[PDB]
Formats: C-alpha cells, sequence, structure tokens
C-alpha cells in the first residue's frame, strides 16, 4: 500500500474523514480527500443548525455538497448528526413539551428521507452521557423531553429510513468507565427490546501519550451485544509546537488505535477529524493544544501517517 485509503481497502477496514465542503476548492486538501480515505462524514454541514435554521425550512445544500462528493468518489458516506444538544439553534431551544418533541421528531425524518439510500450509517444520537456516568446534564433533549428521547430519536430514524445503520455515538468512552458502562446499559436494553440500533460510535478525541489500554476490550463488549462499533472522530492533540518526541508518541497512539479496531471484528474502521492541522477544531477550544491530525498545517505528512499505514497491516 501507497496511501492509507489502500491500506484500509487491503485490510477490508473503512479509513474516513471529516469533510468542509468548502475546503474542496483547494485542491491540496482535494487531492489528499481523493486519494487517501474511503469513507466520508460532514464535519458540520449535516448539523441541525446546518440543515434546519428556522422551524420545518431546510438548507441542504452544504450536506448534498458532501454526499456528491461521496458518491463522485465512490466513498461510503456516514452521517453526523441528528440529535446533539450542540449548536442547537435558538428557534428550537425555544420550544417544550410536546411542541419540543415533534421539532425533534420532524428534524430526524426529514434529514434522514432527504438522505435516504445515500448516507449508509448515521449518527442518531451524539453525546447524550456524563463524564463520571449517567445521562448529559446541559441537554435541551435530556431536559425537555427526560430519558425516552433517545428511544423516540433511533425509532424516528428507522421509520424514515428502513435500511441505515442507526448509531450512538460518544466521546470519553473509549475506555471502560461510568460513562462507557452507562452508555454499554443502553446498548443492551436496546437490543434487548428491539429497539431500532445498529451501532456505536467511539469519538476518540484523545491527548498524546494517553490512549486507554482497554480500549479493545471496550470495543469487543460493545461488539459482542450483537452491535457494529466505529471509531468516529480520531485526533490526538499535544501542546504545540510539535517536536520530535511528540510526533512519535502520537505516531505509537494513532498505531494503537487502529490496532484495537483491527483486533475487534465487528469494528468497521477509524475516522479523522479531519485532513491537516491547518484546519482542525483542537486549537479553537483547547488553547496551546493542537497539532492532532495525520497532516501538518502544510499537507505534509507525519510520522502518524506510517504509523496508520502499519495497524491497517499494511
Ligand atoms: O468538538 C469536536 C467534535 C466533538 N464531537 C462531535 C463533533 O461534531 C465535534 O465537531 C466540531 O463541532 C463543532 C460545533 O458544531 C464545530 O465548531 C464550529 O465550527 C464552525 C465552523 O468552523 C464555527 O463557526 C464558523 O466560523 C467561520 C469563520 O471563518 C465561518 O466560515 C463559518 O460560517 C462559521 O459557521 C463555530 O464557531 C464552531 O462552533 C467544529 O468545526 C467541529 O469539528
Amino acid at each position: 500500500a501507497t496511501t492509507l485509503k489502500e491500506a484500509a481497502d487491503g485490510a477490508g477496514r473503512d479509513f474516513g474523514f471529516a469533510l468542509d465542503p468548502n475546503r474542496l476548492s483547494e485542491a491540496q486538501y482535494k487531492a489528499i480527500a481523493d486519494s487517501e480515505f474511503n469513507l466520508v462524514v460532514a464535519e458540520n454541514a449535516m448539523k441541525w443548525d446546518a440543515t434546519e435554521p428556522s422551524q420545518n425550512s431546510f438548507s441542504f445544500g452544504a450536506g448534498d455538497r458532501v454526499a456528491s462528493y461521496a458518491a463522485d468518489t465512490g466513498k461510503e458516506l456516514y452521517g453526523h448528526t441528528l440529535v446533539w444538544h450542540s449548536q442547537l439553534p435558538d428557534w428550537a431551544k425555544n420550544l417544550n413539551g410536546s411542541a419540543f418533541e415533534s421539532a425533534m421528531v420532524n428534524h430526524v425524518t426529514k434529514v434522514a428521507d432527504h438522505f435516504e439510500g445515500k448516507v449508509a450509517s448515521w449518527d442518531v444520537v451524539n453525546e447524550a452521557f456524563a463524564d463520571g456516568g449517567g445521562r448529559r446534564q446541559d441537554s435541551a433533549f435530556q431536559q425537555k423531553l427526560g430519558n425516552g428521547y433517545i428511544e423516540t430519536a433511533f425509532r424516528a430514524a428507522r421509520a424514515a429510513d428502513p435500511t441505515a445503520k442507526l448509531c450512538i455515538n460518544d466521546y470519553n468512552v473509549e475506555g471502560i468507565n461510568a460513562k462507557s458502562n452507562s452508555l454499554y446499559d443502553l446498548v443492551k436494553d436496546f437490543k434487548a427490546r428491539g429497539v431500532p440500533l445498529d451501532c456505536v460510535g467511539f469519538q476518540s478525541h484523545l491527548i498524546v501519550g494517553q490512549v486507554p489500554g482497554d480500549f479493545r476490550q471496550n470495543l469487543q463488549r460493545f461488539a459482542d451485544l450483537g452491535v457494529d462499533v466505529r471509531i468516529t472522530e480520531l485526533d490526538i492533540r499535544m501542546r504545540t509546537p510539535s517536536d520530535a518526541t511528540k510526533l512519535a508518541t502520537q505516531a505509537a497512539d494513532y498505531k494503537k488505535v487502529v490496532q484495537a479496531c483491527m483486533q475487534v471484528t465487528r469494528c468497521q474502521g477509524v475516522t479523522v477529524w479531519g485532513i491537516t492541522d491547518k484546519y482542525s477544531w483542537v486549537p479553537d477550544v483547547f488553547p496551546g493544544e493542537g497539532a492532532a491530525l495525520v497532516w501538518d498545517a502544510s499537507y505534509a505528512k507525519k510520522p502518524a501517517y506510517a504509523a496508520v499505514m502499519e495497524a491497517f497491516g499494511a
């Protein structure tokens, strides 16, 4: 293999990236997107703010651009995300009770219907749980609808799209801890009761030198509930600027994550949360952190690149 795409293809797995469709007009970004990945997810274009800016008025141009990119380049398309507490438009936050429930249901229905037969899998619900266990505490969905909203969302998604793989996605659930235990309980419950649910996403926004040693064990116990698993938003951030030591540790870390996936038969693959450090979300959220991706800000391959290739068995 001479590309990460070839390595993943050869392994029978997915290697994806988070796309900003506006960056496709930057030819270097498009060249790498085209050649190095066999799956794409919209970094932002399919979120609620991006798709339903006012009640029952939809703006699918950006999401369609991502879908068309996937179809044109023959990549799997992964859908992110139907229900998420973050970036929720004010019009939705202003609704309550049944009016809010109906807005959620309408959103799930219209977005899943719009992309039906193009999007292969959806993050139906994103970030429902709390670090330390139990439900997230700053969510409009949890606060207005309570525990049942997750099941409502999954059933609505299946009603709209009978075949798409329906996933729940979260972060800080890579190791076995109170948060991933809560997520595990729900997955087991849903499968026991026949609630539509096909997959679990592990975001894997990790810090350099801190990959959970129990990641494989955790992925495996989820797979054993009878669902697929996926590493959905991998990046491994360090204190900037990078140096040789940090880049080597980061490379080792990428290898650890991709190997954990390789070691679990139902792990569909790994998606990294962007292409280049140039555009990574990390520096804006974490002051003085960054350099989290496989390409640097000048689109040079970092040591992480060879580590990913090696881990896919290339
Ligand atoms: O936080 C990282 C992950 C965590 N898991 C779920 C996953 O969805 C999340 O992704 C991040 O999700 C965040 C919120 O939706 C995104 O951050 C938004 O990213 C947007 C686009 O970069 C930012 O706003 C943009 O600013 C630009 C100014 O040059 C404008 O061009 C855009 O129109 C404007 O929307 C928003 O302030 C910011 O809130 C990040 O790009 C995206 O990487």
